[PDB]
């Protein structure tokens, strides 16, 4: 159960983070682990068909090391990401977005600007 | 352009409205009648498939005068009402929610607990 948060207005990374911490809430990431409400997100963003920012990326440990901003794996290999990715070099700094090409996960680098989306857990 | 939210949270009408403005946002209206985002918040609902209000009402001009929130009319013969909608007594007070039974407007009295969804235009 979420509280979820979609903005048009677009910013880098690091600002989506603080944008979405400002209000009460922090960039998507366990909603996107939840297998009805990731449907619901992703049915929503398809819709749109732009780059949006998710709370996903690898400054932490590096490489293909990406970390949802809670603390938890976003493994490699999960069915989340768009055909061939992630695929840029593992020793560049590494953020996560859904990727208007595939409406699926992307790693990029972290300073292009991107939609924003927030989540809130229930309760 | 917009920033949406979505809560899985229910209640009535009213507290609707108000849980919406406490957050510097409205219940949903003007995005609902933007091709784009109807569509795209219409998309997440129907993977949701429950019951959510939606900013119309006939308080102001009573029977089926539907007003959204920002006094704009909702047609009574609009292609966003379900399939033989509205249709309750005119005399009473009606709300707007969007009906899990078609994914589509329905006029409700207003006690009824759903969830709620809000907006805030971006210029
Ligand atoms: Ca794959
Ligand atoms: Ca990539
Ligand atoms: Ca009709
Ligand atoms: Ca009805
Ligand atoms: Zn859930
Ligand atoms: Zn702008
Ligand atoms: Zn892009
Ligand atoms: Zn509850
Ligand atoms: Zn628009
Ligand atoms: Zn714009
Ligand atoms: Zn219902």
């Amino acid at each position: 159960d979420y509280e979820i948060l979609f903005s048009d207005e677009t910013m880098n990374y690091a600002d989506a983070g603080t944008y979405c911490q400002s209000r009460g809430m922090a960039l998507v990431s366990s909603a996107m682990r939840d297998s009805t409400m990731v449907k619901a997100i992703l049915a929503f963003t398809e819709v749109k068909g732009h780059d949006y920012w998710v709370g996903a990326d690898n400054l932490q440990d590096g490489a293909y090391n990406f970390l949802w901003n809670d603390g938890v794996s976003l493994p490699t290999d999960s069915d989340l990401w768009s055909p061939n990715e992630p695929s840029n070099p593992q020793s560049w700094q590494l953020c996560v977005q859904i990727w208007s090409k595939y409406n699926l996960l992307d790693d990029v680098g972290c300073g292009g600007a991107r939609r924003v989306i927030c989540e809130k857990e229930l309760d």
